[PDB]
């Protein structure tokens, strides 16, 4: 091997895309000829007391490689789950790969926790997915329960955005021990296919790694059958501990080796291909990630301009960060800059107005949060021939506060059309809006407006929010107006009481609104982790629109903001 030797991380790129070339011919033949070259068996997978116990009866437990738990005295087959041991890096036996479990075997599974005296669990699924039952709940809704021999406690919950993070207690009875275990739910895996980008994945997987602890059994990995996903966060992990000390991948070589020892590991092409991707990514990144009481000297370091460079850390980490309905001619008049389009996977679709075709389009994007997938749209500064499109879009997405961060005017030249009435109602085809009142705060104005559908009288009430004091060239001096303009809006929601997303736009909704959103996100997560990592928050921002945070300026304000609202 010969025929598939290791990548070193400065070919990755290129070896990735002849791979993917010609509609992934090469990664296909490669992916087809996965061989461990050995035969295994599967007695225990297949006895019949064993056969309830498998979620698949086509995804089974090599003998070889299996977990084997302590029997329970008088009970054929309870030595029996369906999870085996696969290596990492250097790290034999490093994560334990296994089914989601069932509703019978709740208590094995927690026994083999116990047993193998993991830490750890990596659930790699939601518990349902397109109405199909992809895991049964193992774990508590609160406090206490009992799985065979073990009390599982859960201590504490955070839900974000695209991940869950459980911390238990387990108690055997009769044991004088107690042993603490973290589950680390990726929630963000699609429904269908594999993700278009891994940087959420690779989030999660960072999160995974700070919190998995030295003298802990094996990682507990696990999605629907244990194969697929499972597959590819072991892959992932794996290969991102080899470059470390090595500077090499070998994706092939580690699913080869992780067929040996579980049936099926990697199940699909694309499985395969998003490996790639993810590695790919995770080698044009660094560690950008910093504690708060490290922020104000990572600021400093990237304040320098490094003996050798040119420009400053800051300027380097910021050059890092390196579709068909936006394009569609009828749609075109509709885009206030043609090189600034959402994507398609991301983009706010309007219903359909039956004698129009194109009428589900307009220029904006849905943007997850830190709590939650499409907290807010990130879209232009309406046009005029986009205003109703725009109200319209309001309506069906159910947003009823609206952040403004441009003047209709800038530089004696026109940034945003004035979508809203003022003197008296107006009617912006199916909705009237009634302009309500209008608060002239130092640093930005706040506009309320009753709107109403004039098809069936339900009535709404929309709050805009524009800030008036970032100045026409340049950031802000001092974050203080910003950050408690942020604090006005995200209050608003709360008050309130919000569901929907937050609309943002500026002029093209990817500058100052990149910054909105990054600044809303970032200082939440710092209340409540005590980390700051500007870097990876603006990458993410940009798998759901494309250009967020736009200048180098506008991204050193992100961390300006950041210190100052550390300082507060």
């Amino acid at each position: 091997m010969l025929s598939h030797p290791p990548i070193p991380i400065a070919d990755m790129a290129e070896h990735t895309e002849r791979l993917k070339a010609n509609d992934s011919l090469k990664l296909s033949q490669e992916y087809e000829s996965i061989d461990p070259g050995q035969q295994f068996t599967w007695e225990h997978s297949n006895l019949e007391v064993n056969k309830p116990k498998n979620r698949y009866a086509n995804v089974i437990a090599y003998d070889h490689s299996r977990v084997i738990l302590q029997p329970i005295e008088g009970i054929m087959g309870s030595d029996y789950i369906n999870a085996n041991y696969v290596d990492g890096y250097r790290r034999q036996n490093a994560y334990i790969a296994t089914q989601g479990p069932l509703p019978e075997t709740f208590g094995d599974f927690w026994r083999m926790v116990w047993e193998q005296r993991s830490a750890t669990i990596v659930m790699m699924t939601r518990l349902e997915e397109k109405s199909r039952i992809k895991c049964d709940q193992y774990w508590p809704n609160r406090g206490t329960e009992t799985y065979g021999f073990i009390q599982v406690t859960l201590l504490d919950t955070i839900e974000l955005a695209t991940f869950c993070v459980r911390t238990f207690s387990l108690h055997k009875n009769g044991s004088s021990e107690k042993r603490e275990v973290r589950q680390f739910q990726f929630t963000a895996w699609p429904d269908h296919g594999v993700p278009e980008y891994p940087t959420p994945f690779l989030a999660f997987l960072r999160r995974v790694k700070t919190c998995n602890p030295p003298d802990a059994g094996p990682i507990v990995v696990h999605c629907s059958a244990g194969v697929g996903r499972t597959g590819c966060f072991i892959v992932i992990d794996a290969m991102l501990e080899r470059i470390k000390p090595e500077k090499t991948v070998d994706v092939y070589g580690h699913v080869t080796l992780m067929r040996s020892q579980r049936n099926y590991m990697v199940q699909t092409e694309d499985q395969y291909s998003f490996i790639h991707e993810a590695l790919l990514e995770a080698v044009g990144c660094g560690n950008t990630e910093v504690p708060a009481r490290s922020l104000y000297a990572y600021i400093q370091k990237l304040a320098q301009v490094e003996p050798g460079e040119h420009v400053t850390g800051m300027e380097l980490e910021f050059k890092r960060l390196a579709f068909i309905s936006a394009n569609l001619p009828c749609n075109k008049f509709k885009n206030r800059l043609v090189n600034i389009m959402p994507y398609e996977s991301t983009r706010v679709c309007l219903q359909p107005i039956r004698g129009v075709e194109g009428s589900d389009y307009i220029n904006a994007s849905f943007i997850d949060g830190y709590r939650q997938q499409k907290a807010y749209i990130a879209t232009q500064g309406p046009l005029a021939e986009t205003t109703e499109d725009f109200w319209r879009m309001l309506w069906e997405n159910n947003s009823t506060i609206v952040v403004m961060l441009t003047k209709l005017r800038e530089m004696g030249r026109e940034k945003c059309h004035q979508y809203w009435p003022a003197e008296r109602s107006a009617r912006y085809q199916y909705f009237v809006v009634d302009p309500m009142a209008e608060y002239n705060m130092p640093q930005y104005i706040l506009r309320e407006f009753k709107v109403t559908d004039a098809r069936d009288g339900q009535s709404r009430t929309v709050r805009q929010f524009q800030f008036t004091d970032w100045p026409e060239q340049g950031v802000p001096k001092s974050g203080e107006g910003f950050i408690d303009f942020i604090g006005q809006v995200h209050k608003t929601k709360e008050q309130f009481g919000q569901d929907g997303p937050i609309s943002v736009h500026c002029s093209a909704g990817v500058g100052r609104t990149g910054v909105f959103i990054t600044l809303s996100i970032v200082l939440e997560r710092m209340r409540y982790e005590g980390v700051v990592d500007i870097f990876q928050t603006v990458k993410m921002l940009r798998t759901q629109r494309p250009a967020m945070v736009q200048t180098e300026d506008e991204y050193q304000f992100c961390y300006q903001a950041a210190l100052e609202y550390l300082g507060s």
